[PDB]
């Protein structure tokens, strides 16, 4: 079996230095940058942790295999045990939980607003980690133990036929379960980029400035309900109220559906689009920008007021005159970009590119998905199939020595490259970064 000790050693120590440097670098990263970004940023960090753990273990394995010597005490031998499968059944939900948060993110931005937090999240982390090391301690703990010889050789290491049974089960859930739903969730975020007009300028209003389905109080302190649409000047909450039924019609004790703020932000559209008309400087730009442009448009109007987006006259003159990447440089630098640097950086590019790639750039999500995939298909598939046959093998499928020594053959094989989990972990960091939205609904001061 010489695939299996030395081969250990060289993977061992090509990982750690790799899977140290990067993981490292990524912690770093996830500190100081963006000032705690996202619930997805918590899961990544959580990721981290395991791996470094994981990874500090590998040159105490290496020693043991180079030297045939565990001149180490006997915790460390079963931390090495059990940091090993922990690391492996925690990178499984939590990059699971990546998937689902970054499923609801997408296909539910409205209905799981509530669900994806901080605060929630935090809470599955330590989940995760209490199901993760409840299991991986105990099991490695009395089970690895250093005393197998400790006579000039000390070792830090059937019960098989009643040991494989619970081995099916964490493999049958503990894997089968999330694989299944890592691809149900990747599968259903993939449909959605299918679909048509998947975002319009409702959504990018939604985005911009936030939906609020009850009634709120106003930046200026006027009271407002759905996107930007006020109800009364008056600062009497309870006449708020009554205005609101003439709109909907329904007594509607001060709440809406989206549909109901579609419809009212849809009146809001266009009586915004009269005012830019009426307007005679904004006219002559509005008729020049397509769609996609006019939607922005009429995003700044939504902010300022057609007043207030008149005072681009520079800006404006060179929208007009096809100059995009001249005119987004302009509106890069105004008071307007400083108070809301995510909105307008996302509308100056929507009038850069004429696309809405800014608030939804389907590359980006299908490059997530197909690395995401990839990375935990191959990283776990192998491993854990194996493990599932090489109990099957000890009993049940008997098929003789290409049973046994097929499987046997193959374990090396599948555990190196599932401890690879560390090293690629980064590059699903990245991607599935890309697609997190800069900016927000709430705690913002500046929504109208």
């Amino acid at each position: 079996d010489n695939f299996k000790y030395p081969l250990y050693s060289m993977v061992f120590s090509i990982v750690f230095m790799v899977g140290l440097i990067t993981n490292v670098a990524a912690m770093y990263i996830f500190m100081c940058s963006l000032k705690l970004r996202n619930e997805t940023t918590t899961y990544m960090m959580n990721l981290v942790v395991s791996d470094l753990l994981f990874v500090l273990t590998l040159p105490l394995r290496v020693f043991y295999f180079v030297q045939q010597n565990w001149p180490f005490g006997s915790l460390l031998c079963k931390l090495s045990v059990s940091l090993f499968y922990t690391n492996m059944y925690g990178s499984i939900l939590f990059l699971t939980c990546i998937s689902v948060d970054r499923f609801l993110a997408i296909v539910y931005p409205f209905r799981s607003r509530g669900l994806r937090t901080k605060r929630n999240a935090k809470i599955v982390c330590a989940a995760v980690w209490v199901l993760v090391l409840s299991g991986s301690l105990p099991t490695g703990f009395m089970l690895n133990s250093t005393n197998k010889l400790e006579n000039n050789s000390i070792s830090c290491f059937e019960w098989k036929s009643h040991l494989s049974k619970v081995v099916i089960f964490i493999e049958t859930v503990g894997f089968l379960i999330p694989l299944m739903l890592n691809v149900v969730c990747s599968a259903m975020v993939l449909q959605t980029l299918r679909r048509p007009n998947t975002v319009n300028i409702f959504e990018m209003l939604r985005i911009d400035n936030g939906l609020r389905l009850k009634i709120y109080k106003n930046t200026e302190g006027y009271y407002t309900i759905g996107i930007g649409h006020l109800l009364t000047k008056s600062p009497s909450l309870n006449a708020a109220k009554s205005e609101l039924d003439k709109a909907i019609g329904r007594n509607t004790n001060g709440v809406i559906t989206k549909d109901e703020a579609e419809k009212l932000f849809n009146q809001d559209v266009d009586a915004a689009v009269r005012g830019i008309l009426r307007n005679a400087k904004l006219k002559p730009v509005y008729d020049s920008l397509d769609a996609v442009r006019r939607a922005a448009l009429i995003n700044m109007v939504f902010q300022m007021g057609e007043t207030g987006v008149a005072g681009f006259t520079n800006s404006l003159r060179m929208l007009q005159q096809k100059r995009w990447d001249e005119a987004a440089v302009n509106l890069a630098k105004s008071r307007w970009y400083n108070q809301t640097p995510n909105r307008a950086k996302r509308v100056i590019t929507t009038f850069r590119t004429g696309t809405w790639d800014a608030y939804l750039n389907k590359k980006k999500i299908l490059r997530m998905i197909i690395v995401h995939l990839f990375i935990f298909c191959f990283c776990f598939i192998p491993y854990n199939v194996n493990l599932v046959f090489y109990s099957l093998v000890r009993t049940n499928t008997l098929k003789g020595c290409a049973a046994e020594s097929v499987v046997r053959t193959i374990y090396p094989i599948a555990l190196c490259i599932a401890v690879s989990n560390c090293c690629f972990d980064p590059i699903v960091y990245y991607f599935t970064s890309e697609t997190i939205q800069n900016s927000a609904s709430s705690e913002d001061l500046y929504f109208q």
